[PDB]
């Protein structure tokens, strides 16, 4: 049915806490939904291992959710796929991703 | 014609009337329009009655522009149908909403 | 093969740098791809001849990347296209193009 990928860039708390808040409202609203979340630059923080939305980001995972790092940001920001928390993927390239997605169907929505 | 769905979740005051001056000019620049406007967490404000924003929402309302206000957020919000201008119609969730009229074909517009 | 269409509204740093390196982000990890931006608002800033970002732009305008500035917001800005960077092009409507866009297949990015 619904497929959608989500579009983060930065960190700030109430950003984060909104993209989490729209995946869950989502998986609600929905009765059939895939749903992909793309992070980059600052964004790729809420990634991490050490991230203080590590419990949200493993959680929403458990439930068919993947978050999808940026190959490139990644390097650019001095981090590689063992920075990040178990479960997350990565993908050559977020912009990339999203217009692959886009361009297969997807929705998107950027928060 | 074309159909175009706004996204707004915050409420400072350039990014409102950012939204508020792309829906008029939209409305200027294509001969067929059909617009909603879904506005959810802190951008629901801009729907409330007691809104300085009000006059600019009853407005367009008239001018077929439908502003729709995000069930789940409003109880979140601590704020019913009761507390929004009148014209605002209510969808069961901004995100849903907005996914589901991607998914039919409309452009998506995130000021 | 793909086309994609970035929509740029502010002016800040940060978020300029962060659309010019989606831009060239994409360029190489998609074979093919079309690209359009858009700036309105304050995002026209960027796209002005005395505009510290004039290099970057005038650079990826000659890699193919279109520049378009909005006829409306230039003179609600007290500016004319003899502002304008070379190689910048005028579209009527900012949010006008970009749903035009959207609905010939294009791919839309919002940064």
């Amino acid at each position: 049915d619904y497929r959608v990928v989500f579009h983060i860039d930065e960190d700030d708390e109430s950003r984060v806490l909104l993209l989490i808040s729209n995946v869950r409202n989502l998986m609600a609203d929905l009765e059939s939904v895939r749903i992909e979340v793309v992070a980059y630059s600052m964004g790729v923080n809420v990634l991490r291992r050490d991230s203080e939305y590590s419990g949200d980001v493993s959680e929403l995972t458990g439930q068919g959710v993947r978050f999808c790092a940026c190959s490139n940001t990644l390097r650019a920001s001095g981090m590689d796929g063992d920075d990040l928390l178990e479960g997350v993927d990565v993908v050559s390239s977020g912009v990339g991703h999203i217009v692959r997605r886009q361009t297969e169907g997807w929705a998107y929505i950027r928060p």
